[PDB]
Parts: structure tokens; C-alpha cells; sequence
């Protein structure tokens, strides 16, 4: 009723969407792996009569709801979806945006990683982002790549109507204790990715992690402050 939906309040299958800013929205579902259950986030931003989706709602039944939800809240049709790198809660569920009209785009290095690993493969590769500091335009989005964090593909988005920054799985919420899921991250390098962000998005109103509850500026420091601690 308002607040944004949290992990224990939302089953396994079944997503929300939470209104960001005007056209900006985000979508929470959950999803279990190694027996546990966690929430994951992604952006939906409105581009004209259409919609841009940043990142499924880990998984091929969570993702179809996340269309559905959107159909019943919005009633726009979503034309491209964007994934912020090559992990399940990223991909899982690009094969039913295939299937449902949607043109799936990643970066090649992304796609590269997402192949090697057995996990689904978004259709069209996004040039331009090779490098540490680079960004390219899509829409009514930035992508920016900061250099390696979570993982060393991972973008961020930004939406610059609304300073929203959505910063994927290399931001954390205020509330984490740790960096996460650390199997594919770059410990040493994630301050410094982290300080380019800071640097780029600096008028960022607006702060949404990979996973928990957006908050503002603040979840960049944060961030870093719990790397640097896990790392240690
Ligand atoms: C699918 C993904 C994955 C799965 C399960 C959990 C997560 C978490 C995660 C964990 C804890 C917290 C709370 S907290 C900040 O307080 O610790 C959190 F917010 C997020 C993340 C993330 O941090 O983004 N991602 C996860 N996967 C799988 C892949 C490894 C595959 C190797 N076989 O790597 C990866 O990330
Ligand atoms: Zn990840
Ligand atoms: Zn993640």
C-alpha cells in the first residue's frame, strides 16, 4: 500500500512495479537460488507510446508476470528491454521477451559472459561501452559503464528527466551489511567504479540498487564503504 515492496512481502511469481518518478518506474519481484530467497529490482521507463525495460524479473515465470503487471499498470507495449549484466537476476526471463515482440540488447561483453556461463543471451549487442567512463544514448536513458564492480560487465542506467539513477548490482542499499553476491566481482576495482558514478551523476535525485529499497546519493558512498569491508 505505498511503501516499497519488500522481499518477504511479495511470493515467488508474482511482481509490483513502484512508481520512481513521472514515467519512471521500478519492478521488484523474488526469486529463490542456493535455498534462499531474495528480491531483485529493474527500471521501466516510458519512451513516447512505448516502454524500455531495464533488466527481467529474474526468471521465465517472474518475467512473464513482470509483462502482465505492466499490461494491467501501464498498458504501454514494452519494444527493447536492456540487461545490466550477464547474471540470472539480469537475463532469466530474456528468452520470453523474445517470444513477446521485445528487442533484447546487451552489451558484447555481456552477451559473451551470459553464453559462457549457460545462462540466456540478449539479441543485439550495444557498441560503445567498452571502456571505463563511456555512454552511450538508448532511448530516453544514458547507459554508462563505470568499470568492473559486481561484476565486469555491469552497467548503469541513468534517466536524466528525472535524475533517476539506477545503479544495477554494482549499488547496494543503505540497509546491506555486505557486498552481495561476490562470486563474479572486482573487490579492489569497485571503489573506483563507484567513484566514477559519483562523479558522472552527481545531480542523481534518486539512487535504485540492483536489490532493496532505493534511496539517494547516499547508497554510493555506502556502497563503497561495504566493499572496501568485505574486501578487507
Ligand atoms: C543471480 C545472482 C545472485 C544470486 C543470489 C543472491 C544474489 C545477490 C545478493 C545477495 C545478498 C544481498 C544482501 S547484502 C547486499 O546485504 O549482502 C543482496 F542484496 C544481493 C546478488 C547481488 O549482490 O547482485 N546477486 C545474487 N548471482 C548468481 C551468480 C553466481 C553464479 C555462480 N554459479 O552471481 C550472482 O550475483
Ligand atoms: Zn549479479
Ligand atoms: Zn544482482
Amino acid at each position: 500500500s505505498g511503501e516499497y515492496p519488500t522481499v518477504n512481502e511479495i511470493p515467488v511469481g508474482e511482481v509490483r512495479l513502484y512508481q520512481i518518478a513521472d514515467g519512471v518506474w521500478s519492478h521488484i519481484a523474488t526469486q529463490s537460488f542456493d535455498g534462499a530467497v531474495y528480491p531483485s529490482n529493474g527500471l521501466i521507463v516510458r519512451d513516447g507510446d512505448e516502454l524500455l525495460l531495464i533488466d527481467t524479473a529474474w526468471g521465465a515465470k517472474n518475467t512473464a508476470a513482470l509483462l502482465a503487471e505492466i499490461e494491467k499498470q501501464i498498458g504501454l507495449p514494452v519494444t527493447r528491454a536492456v540487461s545490466t549484466h550477464f547474471h540470472d537476476d539480469r537475463v532469466g526471463g530474456v528468452d520470453v521477451l523474445r517470444a513477446a515482440g521485445v528487442a533484447t540488447y546487451a552489451s558484447p561483453s555481456t552477451r559473451r559472459l551470459a553464453e559462457a556461463e549457460g545462462n540466456e543471451i540478449p539479441t543485439h549487442s550495444l557498441e560503445g561501452l567498452s571502456s571505463s567512463g563511456d555512454a552511450v544514448r538508448f532511448g530516453p536513458v544514458e547507459l554508462f559503464y563505470p568499470g568492473a564492480a559486481h561484476s565486469t560487465d555491469n552497467l548503469v542506467v541513468y534517466v536524466p528527466s528525472a535524475n533517476v539513477l539506477y545503479g544495477g548490482c554494482a549499488v547496494h542499499e543503505l540497509s546491506s551489511t555486505s557486498a552481495g553476491n561476490v562470486a563474479d566481482a572486482d573487490l579492489a576495482e569497485w571503489p573506483t567504479s563507484v567513484e566514477r558514478i559519483q562523479k558522472h551523476y552527481p545531480e542523481a535525485e534518486v539512487v535504485i540498487p540492483g536489490h532493496g529499497l532505493p534511496g539517494g546519493l547516499d547508497l554510493l558512498q555506502h556502497t563503497a564503504n561495504v566493499v572496501k569491508a568485505h574486501k578487507n
